[PDB]
């Protein structure tokens, strides 16, 4: 019946239409070494943050998920500040990142001392709910990720600890992929440790473009998302056109109940500012949260995608997603 | 001749005794995530680290080098409030831990986006010349750190940096080696980009046990610290009896004006409290910021080490790397 929010408490009824993936706030780990330098602007990141909100609330958005891991700079008073402002539920997460953008030393050294998986459940238990830190805030899902053609030893402790705190609270679980990779194998190995796939979202999946990748994900029951929309030019990453292709198989397919759309944007960057070089710059241009409403939609409509399937992946499946 | 410390500039000769490396606060990076279990209470922090300051004044300490990563939890404020409190000099860095330990995704990513180096020295600069942060205070000393067996791509953007700083300023290096390994190759990396010798110390250098290793260090003219005592057990450490050993046989080779001595504590660890098994908690129990004076400078004196070798170590030395 209900969800925790950044306010607290909301009815699953009245999340309505939903971005299941985005950013206001991110930094890389290391970030927080450099605050001479990159000093974190809190007036104008909420400037930018609440403008943010604003674009997606022209659009008909009500709710965001920001899944921002504790290492990568996740504050949920700031996002409390932009739903004040907005009026926007936000749905913030507990998780720590993968091994490559992540900062696995603290939890590798609880994993010697023999806690690390317990404390991380304990962790996950804490924050889904009693609050974080001093905050009264609630995480509403927890995040999982894992590296590039591998879910690592550090990663699977959390990926253990995130079933255990599944079967506990009901908690939906979202996750990152690495450039296209273990989909599948996310959601097998988090069925075997007990969690339940219709509380699994599994990212990044439009990463990768073989639909065969898809529907072997798809396979397990969970939830998928596209949510990397406007991300183009590498890492790897494949074009939205290419996105698009994959989305409209699975479509006529007859997927649209497990699928979800997202850009993962970060609205704010924490550090240093920095500016990408110019063939990067061009190809990363649609990377911002009106792209699906004012070109990805667009184009699914003119391609023949019925108003229903759109609304049951924008409202339908987070409502489902979040309902017991 | 002056050396800034947490509460200003101090005559360097009136440093007096001094422990070339200890820690009022650390946290492996990952901390940050773990904020709702291991919240950072700074009263009684505070308290903890007031009481080792005071521990090593019963010993004639007056300056200590804090020589925490700014990806490890550095606090220069809170450092100023234990020195502000006690009346002990204390002289804090700028630096990132190496990578096993470190959190290099932040400068990896500035590294691709080709940056990196150029923000690390404007970091070291800012930090030795303007302030930290908001806090007022320089850092005295730039603090490296090197992997296992080699010192990384990452790693060396921090030596480049700190090489061309220090050409600039005339700070004191201090540094982190990885498990008795490239003592020798961080005093040629350092020379090479035309660092000062006498104005570097190669730091855990007490982690080798083999005498050509260290004497491979001190022809390069550069300082070495012997500055893990009390560690035992873990990770590859010697025993403080080896350590002795090695110690000696240094002094009676005439080494005694390139020496140091310290134990690394961690006075306040940042994140959750824990404890370490049995086997290895005892064998780690003279890990404190007393032990040099209780237990090693009497073993050393048992052994015949007089007086003014000890002052050369503790006093003269510091006095000599903080002058021009
Ligand atoms: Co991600
Ligand atoms: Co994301
Ligand atoms: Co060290
Ligand atoms: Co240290």
């Amino acid at each position: 019946e209900m969800v925790e929010t950044v306010c607290g408490p909301v009815p699953v009824e009245q999340l309505g239409k939903t971005l299941i993936h985005e950013h206001f706030l991110f930094g890389y780990p290391g970030f927080q070494g450099d605050v001479t330098r990159g000093t974190f602007r809190e007036d104008e990141s909420l400037r930018v943050a609440v403008e943010a909100a604003e674009k997606m609330k022209r659009h008909g958005i009500q709710t965001v998920v920001d899944p921002t891991p504790n290492d990568c700079g996740r504050n949920p008073a700031f996002l409390r500040r932009v739903a004040e402002e907005t009026g926007l539920n936000i749905i913030c997460a507990t998780g720590y990142y993968y091994e490559g953008e992540g900062a696995p030393p603290y939890f590798q050294f609880r994993r010697l001392l023999g806690t690390a998986e317990d404390d991380i459940y304990d962790m996950f238990m804490a924050e889904l709910t009693e609050g974080i830190a001093d905050t009264g805030i609630k995480a509403g899902v927890i995040k999982l990720a894992s590296s590039k053609g591998r879910i690592t030893e550090y990663e699977k402790m959390f990926f253990r600890a995130a079933a255990r705190a599944q079967k506990e609270t009901g908690a939906v679980i979202i996750t990152h992929t690495q450039e296209g990779t273990m989909g599948p194998e996310q959601a097998a190995y988090l069925l075997e440790h007990g969690a339940d796939p219709k509380k699994i979202v599994i990212g990044h999946m439009c990463d990768n473009t073989d639909p065969d990748y898809h529907r072997k994900t798809l396979a397990y029951g969970v939830y998928i998302a596209f949510d990397h929309f406007g991300i183009q030019g590498m890492v790897g990453a494949p074009t939205d056109e290419e996105r698009v292709r994959t989305l409209l198989a699975l479509l006529r397919d007859g997927y649209e109940k497990q699928i979800m759309l997202s850009h993962d944007t970060v609205n704010v960057w924490l550090g240093r500012p920095f500016t990408l070089p110019e063939p990067f710059a061009e190809m990363m241009k649609n990377w911002h949260v009106e792209h699906l409403f004012v070109n990805i939609i667009p184009a699914l409509k003119n391609e023949g995608i019925r108003d229903e399937v759109l609304e049951q992946m924008f409202i339908g499946n987070p409502a489902a997603l979040f309902s017991a």
